[PDB]
């Protein structure tokens, strides 16, 4: 057909039984087999169903969910979000777009990327939804392989229970029909080239007003993509996110693991604080997890080319944006259409929609999960602070230029802080340690002693199996350096505690740490989510050191993943001569040796890209490590330089502590509470704003 | 024939119109298809020629030339060398052993790795001697895959001159037949598996007296190979090795190199010292290209088998010697020789028999060169001590066993003071740098706070790279590092000489500094060979701090090397229906569907190996960096400790220094100077045993 492999087989006896409990697309399922580029899916006569009826569907909505290869559990999660959803928006009543009719409107498109990775329980729930079934899949065609597998059903069966180990799956009055359009590629190509797909190829054809990505395992909820929905009636809005919350299984078990609720916290925390305060200024960057929408028409253009192939100038060789960018290749998107030419999109951060992911129990995986997040963030603050002169070329107007330049600003203020950390830490424990045994004598010298030891016992460790090692090959020492972290921060708070408790007996540090304290739980009690300010919250303190001194190690020790003629067969069971008397020559004998006595008469692109990553990832740790000391070293007079003051001195000896230290300390209490103030400010003016306009 | 492919093709008409300028053997090449094991071929009936004749050929030396690339030139020289030799043994005359026909007890074996990798001139230079020839090569037979293919060529022809370009190969009266025998492995297996078919394969048909190893480009002395013939007289003799020279090429032109001029001079210092006194003790180990030469008898047993499988006794789990006994497995031959049951075996060090070998001319082959070197060295003297109760359990008389012990001891006591090196060079490097500048404050201040930011800017840089990258692609940072290195070691020297110099004329370190180089002095003037004490001796001073913190860091950080259904082709131009009606069933629409509802109702060895080994790995590096930390900061009283006294003398501030510094800084070059003199009185025992033998 139209010189491309179709097929229209009827769907099994079974499934076709209970969805009539016929018009034509219940009834077939139709299997297409895509050789193309996605970027070349109009031209080669590619089309989908929602395009060959007698009127043409004009999509409203395209759901693009990323299959994990995982287990039927979180797909079908997922599903049932979406299904859910559904089904609120096809029960609308006072509704302009969404009506009886809107399961028209909306188009479900999952993107597989394994066709051997994919969990065979998903291709068992899919077959059992009837987009999907086995038997015919060509490997090849016209002597060309096919890109990928397109099956595109619209069953009328919906998840109404997904216990621990099943999905309750039926066919009632009451369900929706569903438009699925299962993608399948047939080998494993990253996640870009997912969106790659359902940006470039089906969303050319489909033509939607939204472009909303899920993944596989998030569930949205009960009303979350009306909700999203409804943020893009400004006109101005070009893209929106979603409050991300941790589910915490039957009845909160999973708080008890200390590893969960201290993401909990942090989740919450991230939502309230840093979303809102982002979105009032106009520019937001969804979280890993956050379900997403973009409207088709902002994101359409430069935005979409430069996130999926980067910047095109680029000569023979490298560069840190043309080589590097991809680092933040996603959020890329965000700052190109914040920033779009003569175009005054914003982005806009929804509270009213939510959705519950799971997330990582042990420290493996939730060290290697954080080592992109941290890795990305920290790439798309650079680039977006290099590149804040285009916002002055854009569409908006004064204001909006000058409230982003401010925002771009305040972003990399946060980045720069989140850099020295790894100081910061250090300089605070040390000085407090050496300044309640300098005061008190009474068993603080030794512990002074041995915690300094124990930090660099773990830090060293933890440095050369991050540079060497993997992860999984070493969790008992993780877990252990996480335990001596959390010891060593107990011990700071009570010798800040204990020295502020001696300091009110005899007449900063209690003036800061309470401020911040209140700031955090008014925010929460504001934001009306306020039970993570005691459930979860002293299992965040206790990992907030083993998340600067681990996770951030980790993160920069693995910037990229640097991955560094035959003949003669005789075999005669009758010992026969194959060749006999054949193959047997004089002047042959001649020419072999005339030939052999005539002759005593860069590697590829792969690797030149891999010394590149290479030299870039321990250049980047080099910095790191060179500039925090070089702070240290300047406030605890280390590295010799206490000992060549003393030796000008005496053109003496070393002091064991001096007022470098207490006004660095003031310093950093002072950004704390600076940080503290404007993420407080920001949610409150969200809030408020928020208000008044409902 | 025998059930083995066969075949004998007359040489080339060129070759033989010059052999004959004939007996059978000179007029024919055999070649013999091996598709066994190496500990199988006297029972699958495979031979060669030397036992075919009407007297089987006894060989009394047997020549193994080891070739993976098969540079050319190398292989030509290594090949004029063996041939000099044989014909200087054939014309000797007052000789049971050799004569006119010394050349039938000699065969030469060349084993190449893989032939894919051979160099074409190699090859051709083969096929003009006339043991090799293309065209009859069966890669499989019987259905079973051949392991290597052997040719067998008796050749008339010499090398008599190699330029830098030629080798000149001329057959005349006084050319000396040749018993070639080409190895050549498929599929590129280590050194230890050529080792394997050398020593368990051709040797167990051949039956040789002595068997030598070579390795191609090794240049042999025009005497040498007899040399070490003749020190097998003594029965107790099992093994020997000679001297290596550093060949300077034309007339001394290397020598400008500096990386030339110190592995020079430490070659010759190491043949002057360590191997004569070794020799003396007995248990003489043997250099990496230092050709070896091992009795049959004497290797044949125990030592071959744990040389070659490692300790049998082993459960499925892993054990530190048994998988880490390859880095000594070369260096177990030696031990376990000596130490064989019942057996008195020596080793001795011949130093009339010398061999000239290439040096690497730049940083990074350097580097890699001495990762092999270092890591066998230390795995090898710590198996050595270890196991030393086996030297009780041998055949030697009291006395002997005595020596060994001592010798066993000395030998860990030397490993021991090279482990440390890395904290022995910082500290006599800052303790005086700061005794210098405290004493007299001109300039040395700055100068001492640059010089230890210098020195922590480059260690840190030097163990991030052999950590993460390869030193091929960062040499301007190595050469750089190097240069920084040596200036250091300027500036030591200055320091001591100018302190000293100040101090004599106000009136230990001159004591033991002259001590040690008269002694270096009067051990290369007794050995004869003093041009060295002056011509490549000062490089070797300025490239020692690289020697101890560059290929020390390099060789720790990289112990181990870790390396971490199609279907459906459809494809018909005439859109021809090759299912047509077929494939049309209803029943099997139902079957998939019931199956897909009915699911919807530790890696293997390698990986485990790998992750031992990476464990092991940093386990070492981890190990090595705290103790040597521990001595700085113990002597430095860095660590806090100074701190924790002052907080001990409160219970005050830190001093400079303490005495501590100079305890520790007499300690080590009274250890210099004692291990300086036992090499000296070693070596001064052997030439005097050797003349007063003579
Ligand atoms: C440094 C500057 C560059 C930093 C670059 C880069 C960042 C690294 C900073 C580390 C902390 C340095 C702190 C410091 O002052 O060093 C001290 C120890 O000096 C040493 O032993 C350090 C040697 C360099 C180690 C560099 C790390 C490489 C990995 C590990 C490599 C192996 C490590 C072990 C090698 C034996 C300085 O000693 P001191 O104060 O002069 O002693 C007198 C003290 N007193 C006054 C109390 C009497
Ligand atoms: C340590 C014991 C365990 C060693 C374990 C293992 C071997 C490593 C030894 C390094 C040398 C330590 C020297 C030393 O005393 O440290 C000093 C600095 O302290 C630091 O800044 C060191 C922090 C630990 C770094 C460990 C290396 C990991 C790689 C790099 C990781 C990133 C490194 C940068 C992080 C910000 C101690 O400071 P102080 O003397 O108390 O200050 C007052 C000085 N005064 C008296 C003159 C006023
Ligand atoms: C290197 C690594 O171990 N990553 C970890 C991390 O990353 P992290 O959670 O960032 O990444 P995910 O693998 O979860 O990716 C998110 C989306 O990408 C799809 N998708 C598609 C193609 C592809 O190559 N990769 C891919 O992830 C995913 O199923 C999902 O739809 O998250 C989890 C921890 O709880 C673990 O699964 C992993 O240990
Ligand atoms: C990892 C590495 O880079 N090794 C380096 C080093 O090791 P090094 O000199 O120790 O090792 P060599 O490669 O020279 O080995 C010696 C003998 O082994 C043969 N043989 C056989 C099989 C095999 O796998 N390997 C093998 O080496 C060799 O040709 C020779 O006959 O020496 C040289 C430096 O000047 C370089 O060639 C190399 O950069
Ligand atoms: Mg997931
Ligand atoms: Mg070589």
């Amino acid at each position: 057909w139209n010189g491309n492999f179709v097929f229209d087989s009827p769907i099994s006896k079974t499934l076709l039984d209970q969805y009539a409990t016929l018009p034509n697309e219940f009834k077939f399922m139709r299997y297409q087999a895509v050789t193309c580029e996605p970027n070349q899916l109009a031209e080669k006569n590619f089309t989908v169903r929602q395009l060959k009826y007698l009127t043409p569907r004009e999509t409203e909505l395209m759901l693009v969910v990323t299959m994990y290869n995982e287990d039927h559990i979180l797909l079908g999660r997922t599903l049932k979000g979406i299904m859910d959803n559904v089904k609120y928006m096809v029960k609308k009543k006072n509704s302009s777009t969404w009506g009886p009719d809107a399961w028209k409107k909306i188009v479900v498109c999952i993107i597989s990327d394994g066709r051997s990775k994919i969990n065979e329980r998903s291709l068992a729930l899919l077959s059992s939804l009837g987009c999907y079934q086995d038997g015919f899949a060509k490997d090849e065609i016209n002597e060309k392989k096919v890109a990928m597998h397109v099956y595109e059903h619209t069953t009328m069966i919906n998840i109404t229970n997904i216990s621990e180990s099943e999905v309750s799956l039926e066919c009632n009055q009451g369900t929706v029909p569903i438009q699925l359009l299962f993608c399948l590629k047939e080998q494993n190509q990253k996640k870009i080239n997912s969106h790659r797909w359902a940006f470039e190829g089906f969303a050319e054809l489909l033509r939607p007003n939204i472009v909303t990505l899920l993944d596989a395992g998030t569930m949205p909820g009960k009303d979350s993509i009306y909700q999203l929905w409804r943020e893009f009636r400004n006109p101005n809005v070009g893209g929106a996110c979603g409050e991300i919350r941790t589910d915490l299984g039957k009845r909160f078990v999973k708080l008890l693991n200390p590893l969960v609720a201290s993401q909990n916290f942090e989740y919450k925390m991230s939502n309230i604080l840093d979303k809102t305060t982002e979105s009032n200024f106009g520019f937001i960057t969804v979280l890993p997890g956050a379900f997403s929408a973009y409207r088709f028409e902002a994101v359409r253009g430069q935005p979409l080319q430069k996130y999926f192939y980067g910047e095109i100038m680029e000569n023979e060789g490298f560069h840190f944006f043309s080589s590097n960018m991809y680092l933040a290749e996603d959020r890329i998107l965000c700052f190109e259409v914040v920033t779009k030419k003569n175009c005054n999109w914003i982005l806009k951060y929804c509270r009213s929609s939510y959705a519950s992911t799971d997330v990582p129990e042990r420290v493996p995986e939730f060290i290697l999960q954080r080592r992109r997040w941290l890795n990305g963030s920290f790439f798309a603050s650079v680039y977006s602070f290099c590149h804040f002169y285009r916002v002055w070329s854009s569409g908006h107007n004064i204001g909006r230029k000058l409230l982003l330049t401010v925002e771009f600003f305040y972003l990399f203020f946060n980045t720069l802080i989140s850099w020295f950390s790894l100081s910061s830490f250090f300089l605070v424990f040390r000085i407090l340690t050496v300044s309640i045994a300098l005061a008190y004598h009474s068993a603080f010298n030794v512990l002074s002693v041995i915690f300094l030891w124990l930090y660099g016992i773990c830090t060293l460790s933890t440095f050369i199996l991050s540079l060497g090692n993997k992860p999984k090959s070493t969790e008992k020492f993780y877990v252990l350096t996480c335990v001596i972290f959390a010891v060593m921060m107990i011990y700071m708070i009570f010798c800040s505690i204990f020295m502020s408790v001696k300091s009110f007996q005899n007449i900063d540090i209690v003036i800061s740490l309470g401020s911040t304290y209140c700031l955090y739980l008014i925010s929460s009690i504001i934001y009306l989510q306020p039970w993570h300010m005691l459930t979860s919250f002293i299992q965040y303190i206790l990992l907030s050191p083993s998340y600067i001194n681990v996770l951030n190690i980790y993160a920069f020790c693995n910037v990229h993943d640097l991955s560094w003629n035959p003949l003669g067969k005789i075999n005669t069971t009758e010992d026969g001569t194959f060749k006999m008397e054949v193959l047997v020559s004089s002047s042959e004998i001649q020419a072999n040796y005339d030939k052999y006595l005539k002759v005593l008469n860069e590697p590829s692109y792969d690797e030149k890209k891999t010394g590149y990553y290479a030299n870039v990832r321990s250049l980047v740790i080099i910095f790191w490590v060179i500039t925090n000391f070089i702070i240290v070293a300047v406030v605890l007079e280390t590295g010799g330089i206490a000992d060549y003051i003393a030796m000008k001195s005496i053109s003496a000896e070393i002091p064991l502590m001096t007022s470098k230290a207490s006004i660095y300390f003031n310093v950093i209490l002072w950004l704390v509470a600076l940080s503290a103030l404007i993420r407080f400010i920001g949610c409150s003016i969200y809030m408020i704003v928020r208000f008044f306009k409902k």
